């Protein structure tokens, strides 16, 4: 039975499933989870066939289901408020990233910035790269089966950041030497830069997401008590690797 | 009179319309009109120098004039809705897709799906194109005088695609091979990735519309009694074709 | 005291200031200031490490403070409107644009139109560059001490312009040969596309968003009686420069 033609069948398909990542034709992912006080979850999937490319602004950061200018000029100025509200509830206490796919970790920057978006005294000094943007060696390298993914998790807090806006961005690895964005590949991927355009959700509960929407679209995720959703492919190969 | 100096300014006018199709002085465009139950249109214009990609999300997609996370849990999730209405009257019953311009229409993809954005059964198996995606070979090839444009419907119908969401792109035919993102022109093509963003209107029926915009911007379409409604500048050469 | 390491720390700090802007470790920042008739400012940053790329809708563009399809239909065609009003009071008197850090100025476009960003008399007739997109010689070249920044300024009017849209793009001023988007480079850059996509804020007055923002921020910016607001960083130079 293990050598019927149907078995080899299963076994294609999950061959496939492990070599579908490394495979041009597949994308690659970042999802943003945002964790609100009230424990509701929003979602964004970024996600593109070679290269994510995405701000995450303060309204795509706080939380839009369980919902101005007087709070907002006074997170845009020093002192310039004239709310008597000093922090909104609707501001995210944590989030977490997954990158998944076939995403080269070493490419990834998740740079939070507060609600101005500028990094440093002003903006003739901002650095493109604050050294906090460099994540890539912080994220947690999960396994299931043969699938890899990368979490990072963190607060938010009740300063600045507690305001946050977001620039993520990460390359598909690339294990060979003809690049994606290679003169004779170029236009081909830069007529895909939008597929496809950031992604939102929202869910009452991480339980609720998980049943209904992790699950559902088997994306890999770690819940708050640290248990691994994610689907598990085993590896098949007729000889040893190294 | 036919070879007054005056008519060879005419003839030179539209010389240069059949000639600024081909030129870089000229953008590429695709229109996607959404049409609704109540006879009403909305329209999408895609645009730029070079290379169109655009994600038209479900907001963008639904009518926004004769007009939310009851009914939007239900589209995310496997019946994890709360709303005592399954499918919402402002989701469009058709589209049409117009590529106008010097599309190369062999590089057109319409790839539309449900309200995830997620094609297939996971996302680590989704194809970053499926085989209806690749609808070259399905647009109609319309002719008016010297210009040629594509056309592409259909019905979104009542199931998944019937809370739709649709990532379209399209390169401008390059019938030499200089490319238009090669090292020498990359920078200046991207320069202008963002000219110009998706941009939409909406109109109170077809016919109003094709008065009060196809007309007037002189953009090539097709009524659905089948009529062309496009401006025709006819063929100007001084020796015979192949 | 003039020799103190201490001085010589200060002498660091602005030397690293001025070599900043053409290091490639800062971002280019177009921003545009818009003034409506109640004294109030709308202002957008666009940035971005090397290629700044981005469209100002309508919306973008029109006081979303002190602030449809009536109108909007009037816009949209001509004659088509069913509005008592004939132009909305939140529609932008007049605008400047700043292009500050590493701006090569001569890559500028500022490409302003009518509400359905269709320039000329057909889509098919549309030029990518009309004559009045080239800007660059019409900007002004502002100094404070090493630093240098570029201001335009104008009205919208009363006319189609004054239902505006605009797409604006430059890029980082390279001195040498090597292109940031050169294949060895290009991956890099393109994963930063939207590092940072466009951000607003809103000011009641221009003379408290100096105090509130531009000081604040350190943002080069000229006020409407034309008094230079910016950081001053005096050259520094052990020899004497052509
Ligand atoms: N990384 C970093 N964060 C800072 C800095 N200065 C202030 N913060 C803010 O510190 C917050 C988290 O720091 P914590 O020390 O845990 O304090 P908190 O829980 O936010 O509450 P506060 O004491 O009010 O800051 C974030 O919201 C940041 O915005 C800084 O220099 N570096
Ligand atoms: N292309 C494609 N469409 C599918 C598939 N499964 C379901 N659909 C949906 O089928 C719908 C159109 O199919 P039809 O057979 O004409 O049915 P309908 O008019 O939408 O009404 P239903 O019978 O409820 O589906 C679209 O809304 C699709 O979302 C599939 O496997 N392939
Ligand atoms: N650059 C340019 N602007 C035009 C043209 N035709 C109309 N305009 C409009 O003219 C307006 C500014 O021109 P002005 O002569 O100062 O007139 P105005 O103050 O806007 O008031 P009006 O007399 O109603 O146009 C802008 O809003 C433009 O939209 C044109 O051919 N070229
Ligand atoms: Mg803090
Ligand atoms: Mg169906
Ligand atoms: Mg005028």
């Amino acid at each position: 039975m293990e050598n019927s033609a149907r078995q080899v069948a299963q076994d294609t398909r999950e061959l496939h499933l492990l070599q579908h990542i490394k495979s041009d034709q597949s994308y690659i992912y970042v999802f943003v989870f945002l964790y609100y006080r009230d424990h509701s979850v929003r979602v964004w999937k970024l996600t593109n066939p070679v290269s994510i490319s995405e701000t995450l602004d303060y309204d795509d950061l706080i939380n839009n289901v369980n919902r101005a200018i007087y709070y907002r000029e006074g997170i845009t100025g020093n002192d310039a408020g004239d709310s008597i509200i000093d922090k909104a509830y609707c501001e995210p206490v944590s989030f977490m990233i997954v990158a998944c796919g076939d995403v080269d970790i070493q490419t990834i920057e998740v740079n939070i910035q507060g609600y101005d978006e500028i990094e440093g005294v002003g903006i003739l000094d901002s650095n493109v790269t604050p050294p906090y943007a460099i994540t890539a060696t912080k994220f947690e390298r999960k396994t299931s089966g043969g699938y890899i993914f990368y979490t990072y998790c963190g607060l938010f807090g009740h300063g600045d950041r507690g305001h946050p806006t977001m620039a993520v961005g990460v390359e598909k690895k690339n294990r060979n030497a003809f690049g994606r964005m290679h003169p004779m590949y170029v236009a081909a991927n830069y007529k895909r830069r939008n597929f496809w355009a950031k992604k939102d959700w929202w869910f009452p509960t991480e339980g609720q997401m998980v049943e209904q929407f992790i699950k559902q679209q088997s994306i890999p995720y770690v819940t708050a008590d640290n248990v691994m959703i994610a689907p598990c492919v085993r590896e098949i190969r007729h000889h040893a690797h190294y």
